[PDB]
């Protein structure tokens, strides 16, 4: 085994294939499956696992009973064997806490969870299954991070956390490690105005992070991370096609420097987008106002050209089905000439769009790239409500 | 670890002992038990695994209910250690969809998965446990595969899948893969007139597939291949002892080159033969009309002499039990000169024979060959329907 | 590692320490555990495994309802890590069937299963987890064995079966295995007069098997096998304690060569002792009627005097709770310099003895020599009957 | 690869990081979870796992009625990858018994339970899952050991068990085992004048164990030992910061030669803490009457000054909660400098403290040493017992 290098470019990119799907709110309907939310996926040499935060109950439990709740001393980042629903006895703790991101550096796994009371929480940070550092709150007001994977290139492993107010500006920092050690801080510069739940990838040497503005924008920040360095740089996704929610009509263009504002009445979501050129892709909620539907839009230069539209797209959740957040990942390990892009969506289920049932959690579906023009469905959680009334 | 290379002549078989049965239905009236169908068992130098299609619920689960349906974007090809029932906690995703086959070439294992709606579907190729290849459909009808194990030699794992209708004259394929990458496409050639669901088995140096006509034939098509050359050759077994269900009554004379029209109800049903003249055996359900019992028939010269009949007989379910599919494997890598014949049999339970539950499913028998002369039971589900009621 | 042999001495035995139990019917009053019988356990070079033949059906299950069947097609012999309870989801089908044998030769593990009707029985032999040998029934009269460990040497590992009435004479033979290959068949020699169900373990190059005598005596009858020139004799245990169930009282003298008749209701149960001149222990139920309470008694010269009278005791399992079969088994991979005797107690519950219930399964104790005087409680079951009514 | 040798100094400590939360009540509120009580975590050179004390029956399970009970036949001591909840599906049986404790030397894991009546138990002490040792009482009276690791140097791993009356004069032993023999046996000298339940842990070729006086002492006894020499000292812990459960109000001054007594109801509690001058944090439950809340205090030169108070302290579990035994662990095998000091806090559920249900469980949390000042939260059991009911 060897340090991951980013020495690939992206593939080329024309439909989006299955990869994986889990079904677990109709399996757990019956079987033993734990509650989570904010799901994700990252690969390592041997292959891909699923990711989630659980509740620390089971979906049919007692317990699922408030678990819309965001923060408890009963969340625990958890993997699995991709494909296989999050049971309690198929999962492996990776640490403990409500806020979660993961990456393999090609050696061994980083993972880092940040826990504790709003005003007062830190980030532990495991390497091979140990803690290796702790980081207390900077500013006192829910430090958090990714709620996807991170990625790596010669061992370093950049990592986007958050600290600070959900609705105004806020303390964000990208965190550069090496083996779980902290290599160096640097405060976010540039023209992102705020940034949560960053969606990273690599290629040809560069790491991109496609973000989330909670305080004013419905075009997504976008930082581009050089991992030599230690460097990075903000702004906007420049496309007119805006991909937060909630999110206004899009405009006749988007702005490269500055939040496009409007939408109702939620500030935002967490999504992704891939930016390669020609070979470019966003994803976002076909519904510009809730968290329903999913579609992948093809959009040439999206990441320099305000005028830049769609010349493709594909439903990957229809609009009568709940999504939730969405995110990027990539086997690197792959035996490939390039970096395949992949990305899950949450199917998230319960409340607050579904209060017939006193609990929230969701499944997970994921996919990745493919030259071949494919055919698509819809890849809803498929779990019927009624049956858990 | 190298190549699996088909270079064994096929076992003497007198008689069939048992190999496997994992009593699903029986276990998962209580036990948290997927609901299956399409069942198969494919092999591998460390040993042998069963595989499924799952319908992405428990058998109690209440989404049971509806499993019927035979397409759903809640279904995955599945597998587990043999003899083990199917459940949430001892099952390993293979891929994602609605039609599959699997194979090990003696390095690491192929999988192939079918999904998307009827008219725009798409297979995805893994090898390794990782997507290598996506096959859009090329006839806009539900693109579809064996449902059983395909068969490696030297690296070259050839798959028959379908495209076009149930009813009339269908695209068919023959593709050759290695590391899960297409090494050439052959349409399907010969005097087979419609092809569904082939069952495949090697020795040596060949490889016969011994398939469904479910357009006209109540006798099965045999597809003939060269792994090497990558070259086929198609035509109908050609025994009087009909073997598709329906089927009428066995006539004075086979026909080697045409199909002879079925019986009633049932267009046909996925079925096997080994065929190695004296040594030759012919599966198939008890029932001419329905899927209950199954019996294996010794035929010598099945495959060449229109006037073969049986000289012996096993019989595998009684027909008072319910049968389903039926498909070969060899355990490739067994320390024996030669390659022993395996199959197994599914046993459907619910509907649409068992209307009282609202579920269809299954579990699976496997048995393989003896050169002794050994006594028989039968195999049958073994769950009663009342207590699902 | 290599072929095991059989030439350490066996340990001085002067109490048993506690090994393992599995408390399986308390767990499995709520959790998916197994229904079994005929249980045991056997070791390799990595540590020791429990074994049962599973009824295909969990205990909760409706199906468990009528498993006071001893034969059928839905049983088969699973194994599971040493002290665990049997559940679907932690168990390895060994083989398919309702009476077996089992045991690892220092290089692969050897497992054999009867299924089949009363009839017209079989046995399928195993060997690395392949099927090597099949073996027709020669009486037509249930095919059967031992249902406790086989005992290998320099690579052949005798086997006692019998086919044939359980109440007159029956067929009794030897089977010499290697690699699961037939070495040498032997029919039964020597003055037992029946043969059924024998406890077998080795020391010195000698292989012991103490049996049920289910036509007449009460007395057991031992069966002493050489592996190296594959031949055997056989007689009865010598001493006028008597091991077996139902047995009348104890007389003033046993009987080397013939069946000691008496006792009522029941014909025979399975059970065992260790031989080694001073160094000898029976065990045997505390009722002379019923298969209740457990006592292990050391009975110097039990061999070879018919005066022979315990000099210790110890109680296994006390006289107000159920017992079942018992066997012999040694971790011959142990770090000694001797072969230290281990045993297990199957704990019957349900059917016949407890009708409250529909069912009829067992947990497991076990239990191996110590040197020191240990001081000792009773290892019953522990489940109550009521919270299963 | 190697035996573990105690060379590195203790970690410099200033807070507690949160390093394992199984959550076990709350979901085996649903899912199968065993009942447990006894808890502790041990690691070895592939990572950390949760060991504890089963009482052979799940929490839903009817059998968990009576589990208020400490001593029967159906207990064993079960470990688990850490951060899971023990179920009968993920859980190894390291022994059998009702007292225990267990520590890696590098090579392999030793595990010692006692069983057996309470006036003539027996350890079985075992070595790389195999039994080596047996150990009778020698004072026939609940003989008895640590309920947490313990700890190896150059392969000798001191042992401190007890054995006598809980409320007079009892006997101690330190037993030193290598590979699971007894190397020497100490009888206890010193100023400790009772001892139960020892906490140990090593840095700089020394071991420290801290214990529970349950006959007068509110100070715990401290036991030095030097694993290489084989020899011990004791005395008690000199601060006025007193640690046991039930306790008086701290004095002015400590006292390092005999027990501070007093308090009210109870007469001890498994407890722990780690003494390196400047360094040295103690634990203890934040009543001074029952066994409610947690909290950490770092009380310099506790281990040698009378007046010695806190100069920081952490809540670990709010006193709303509660709580129950705790104990200490290390990671030797961290890529550190150091030794970081771990501890577990048991979350006891249910009997005596909670009489509307009628069993006795718990939950794990487990915490690690940081250099950082972080803030803290309490990490109690998040479930509600009225689901219970
Ligand atoms: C324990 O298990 C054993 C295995 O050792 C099992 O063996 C089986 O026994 C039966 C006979 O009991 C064998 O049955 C033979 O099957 C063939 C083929 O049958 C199929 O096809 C025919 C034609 O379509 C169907 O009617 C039939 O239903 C089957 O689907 C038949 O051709 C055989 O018929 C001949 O033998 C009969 C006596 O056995 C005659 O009565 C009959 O007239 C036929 O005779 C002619 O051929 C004989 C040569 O086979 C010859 O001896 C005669 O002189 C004459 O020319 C027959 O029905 C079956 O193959 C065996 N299976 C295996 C795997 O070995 C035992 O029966 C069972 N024992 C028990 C229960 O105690
Ligand atoms: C039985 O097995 C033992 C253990 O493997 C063999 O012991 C070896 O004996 C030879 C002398 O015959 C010594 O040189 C080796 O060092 C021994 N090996 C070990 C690891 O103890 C023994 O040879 C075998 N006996 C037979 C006849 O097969
Ligand atoms: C069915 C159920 O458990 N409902 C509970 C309710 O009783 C409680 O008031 C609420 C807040 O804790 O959580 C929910
Ligand atoms: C392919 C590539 O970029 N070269 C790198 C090299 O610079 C680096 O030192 C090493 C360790 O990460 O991995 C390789
Ligand atoms: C029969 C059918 O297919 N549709 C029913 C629908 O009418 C009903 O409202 C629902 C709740 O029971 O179940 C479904
Ligand atoms: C077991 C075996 O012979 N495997 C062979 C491999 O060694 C060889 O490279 C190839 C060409 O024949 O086919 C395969
Ligand atoms: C018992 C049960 O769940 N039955 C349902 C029925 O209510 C529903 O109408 C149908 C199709 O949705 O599926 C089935
Ligand atoms: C107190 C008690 O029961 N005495 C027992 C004795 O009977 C037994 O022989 C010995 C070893 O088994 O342990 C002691
Ligand atoms: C309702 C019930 O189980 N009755 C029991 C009774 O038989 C027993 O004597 C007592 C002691 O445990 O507890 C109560
Ligand atoms: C660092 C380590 O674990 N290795 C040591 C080795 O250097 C030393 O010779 C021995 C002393 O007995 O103990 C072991
Ligand atoms: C609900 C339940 O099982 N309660 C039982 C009670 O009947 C019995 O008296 C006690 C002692 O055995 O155990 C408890
Ligand atoms: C704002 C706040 O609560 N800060 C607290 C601080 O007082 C304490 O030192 C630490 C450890 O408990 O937790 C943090
Ligand atoms: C148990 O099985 C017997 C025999 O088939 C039947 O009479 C009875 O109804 C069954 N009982 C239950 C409760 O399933
Ligand atoms: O409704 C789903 C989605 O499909 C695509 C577009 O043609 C729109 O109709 C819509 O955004
Ligand atoms: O001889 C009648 C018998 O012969 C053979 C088979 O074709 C059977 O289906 C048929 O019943
Ligand atoms: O092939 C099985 C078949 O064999 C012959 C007859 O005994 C039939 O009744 C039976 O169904
Ligand atoms: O009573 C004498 C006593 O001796 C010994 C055994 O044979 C016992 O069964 C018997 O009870
Ligand atoms: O061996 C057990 C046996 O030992 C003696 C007596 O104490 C008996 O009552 C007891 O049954
Ligand atoms: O200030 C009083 C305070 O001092 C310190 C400890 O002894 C505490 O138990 C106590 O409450
Ligand atoms: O360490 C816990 C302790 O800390 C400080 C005070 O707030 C106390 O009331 C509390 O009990
Ligand atoms: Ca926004
Ligand atoms: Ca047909
Ligand atoms: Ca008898
Ligand atoms: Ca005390």
């Amino acid at each position: 085994r060897t340090f991951l290098n980013l020495t690939k470019p992206l593939c080329e990119v024309n439909s989006w294939h299955i990869l994986s799907k889990d079904n677990a709110i109709r399996i757990g309907e019956d079987a033993h499956i734990l509650v989570t939310r904010e799901p994700y996926l990252s690969c390592d040499p041997q292959g891909c696992r699923m990711f989630a935060l659980s509740q620390g109950t089971t979906l049919r439990g007692r317990h699922a009973n408030g678990t819309i709740h965001d923060r408890s001393p009963f969340r625990a980042l958890i993997s699995w064997e991709m494909g296989q629903a999050p049971s309690p006895y198929n999962t492996r703790v990776e640490c403990i806490g409500w806020s979660s991101t993961s990456c393999h550096d090609g050696m061994s796994r980083m993972s880092i969870c940040m826990s504790g009371p709003n005003n007062n929480a830190s980030a532990v940070v495991w390497y091979g299954g140990r803690p290796i550092t702790e980081i207390p709150s900077w500013a006192g007001n829910i430090l958090r991070t990714q709620e996807s994977e991170c990625v790596c290139h010669k061992g370093v492993c950049p990592v986007v956390m958050t600290d600070g107010p959900a609705n105004n500006r806020a303390a964000t920092k990208i965190i550069y490690f090496k083996e779980g050690k902290i290599q160096k801080i640097e405060e976010l510069a540039g023209n992102a105005q705020h940034i949560e739940e960053c969606s990273c990838y690599g290629a040809g040497g560069v790491i991109k992070c496609i973000c989330r503005d909670n305080w004013k924008g419905a075009n997504r920040p976008v930082i581009t991370i050089d991992p030599e360095m230690m460097t990075h740089t903000s702004k906007y996704l420049c496309s007119k096609v805006l991909t937060d929610t909630s999110r206004p009509n899009d405009p006749t263009n988007g702005n490269c420097d500055a939040p496009i504002t409007g939408g109702s009445p939620d500030p935002g979501v967490k999504g992704f987008a891939f930016l390669d050129g020609e070979n470019s892709w966003l994803g976002r909620t076909i519904s510009k106002d809730s968290r329903s539907g999913y579609e992948m839009l093809k959009v040439p230069n999206a990441e320099t050209d305000i005028q830049s539209g769609p010349i493709s797209n594909q439903v990957i959740v229809n609009n009568q089905n709940w999504s939730g957040y969405s995110g990027a990942f990539i086997d690197y390990w792959a035996n490939k000439e390039c970096f395949n892009p992949c990305f899950y969506v949450e199917l998230i289920r319960g409340r607050p769009k579904e209060s017939s049932v006193l609990w929230t959690s969701n499944s997970i579906v994921a996919l990745c790239g493919s030259k071949k023009r494919l055919g698509s469905w819809s890849w809803h959680d498929g779990a019927e409500i009624i049956y858990f009334e």
